[PDB]
């Protein structure tokens, strides 16, 4: 189990003001640090925030969190449930600001609610600095949809923190699962929501991506295949070809013209991918993977992913038998038959 740890700077909060946290398991035996973004969507204006607040409270507010979670998947610290890590450092990082882990802005008389997620990572790992995380070697920013997409915009801004601290050894690597969306045409009639988001929180994305893209576009930057070409970290990238988020925006819920829509789908999808030297991608219909029990069940051309992600950490010291670029070329949902059912 994993246990709570409230922030002891109580500036950095969720939406209502209540304190972030993070939940650690530590391995004292272990140099490799894990931490993890959970997701869970957004809100983008008073009315769609406060509704959020009625019904999914736990997204904003620490005020009911329990003091314990069971790691799980990648978060495992049993060798048979993670082959990957399961010796490592484990954290998880709550999901209470709802902002993409973009947002830079407290509340005040003139913000009903703070929108702090950029400034929780970056507070999450001064504190665990603390409490072993200076003598690591690898530290692995992962997450899953909102979180995964967190990673992307979150993952060079904390490695020019530990530099800029003086703890140049720390190598920082990203882990971005189900985040990576394409900014498509709909099935049936978007992007204006994200646009109107950044401006509702202060939203901040990375510099190399914000001086292409300039005043105004930053919101380009939400979406993997524009930001990815920016980042200098290694990041290794997740994303199942029919995503159900990504089909969910789509107006998607079979005649030729869906046959169609849904195959140009996963073309485009494979073909944002094809320079991503590490990623895994089946050809399944399903949402998020690294955190669920049964995460090492699925495999592209043989291969499993808690597999692919050793061979990226070998690949960072083409290896013979153990790839790590992983894309499914079969076109419809479930033409591997490791998918999920
Ligand atoms: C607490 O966090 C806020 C926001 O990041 C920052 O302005 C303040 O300096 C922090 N306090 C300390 C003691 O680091
Ligand atoms: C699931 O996340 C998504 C998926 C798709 C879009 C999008 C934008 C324009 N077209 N489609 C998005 O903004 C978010």
């Amino acid at each position: 189990d994993l246990r709570l740890h409230l922030l002891l700077n109580t500036s950095v909060t969720c939406n209502d003001g209540s304190p972030a946290g993070y939940y650690l398991k530590e391995s004292r035996g272990s140099r490799r640090w894990l931490l993890f973004l959970e997701g869970g969507w957004y809100c983008f204006n008073r009315e769609n925030c406060d509704s959020r607040y009625d019904t999914m409270r736990r997204l904003m507010s620490s005020r009911d969190w329990p003091r314990t979670r069971t790691g799980t998947g990648i978060l495992s610290s049993q060798p048979e449930e993670n082959p990957y890590w399961w010796n490592a450092n484990m954290v998880f990082i709550p999901y209470c600001s709802s902002d993409v882990w973009s947002g830079a802005s407290s509340k005040s008389e003139k913000n009903e609610y703070a929108f702090m997620g950029a400034l929780i990572i970056q507070e999450v790992v001064r504190e665990l600095l603390g409490r072993g995380l200076s003598g690591a070697k690898v530290l692995l920013l992962a997450g899953s949809s909102a979180g995964g997409t967190g990673v992307l915009l979150n993952v060079d801004r904390v490695a020019e923190q530990l530099e800029k601290l003086g703890y140049p050894a720390i190598q920082v690597r990203g882990l971005a699962d189900s985040g990576w969306f394409l900014d498509n045409k709909q099935y049936r009639h978007p992007t204006e929501a994200i646009r109107r988001g950044i401006r509702y929180w202060n939203g901040v994305v990375p510099e190399r991506c914000r001086r292409q893209f300039q005043e105004g576009e930053e919101w380009n930057c939400f979406f993997g295949y524009k930001v990815y070409p920016t980042l200098r970290s290694p990041v290794f990238v997740v994303q199942w070809l029919f995503d159900e988020a990504q089909l969910t925006v789509d107006n998607v819920h079979v005649q030729e013209g869906l046959r169609l829509y849904i195959q140009n789908l996963g073309r485009e999808l494979r073909h944002t991918l094809k320079d991503v030297p590490a990623s895994f991608a089946p050809a399944c219909l399903s949402h998020e993977i690294i955190i669920r029990s049964h995460w090492t069940d699925v495999q592209v051309k043989g291969t499993s992913l808690p597999r692919a992600l050793h061979c990226w950490d070998r690949s960072l010291h083409p290896l013979k038998g153990c790839p790590v670029h992983l894309v499914d070329s079969c076109p419809w949902p479930h033409c591997n038959p490791s998918c999920p059912t």
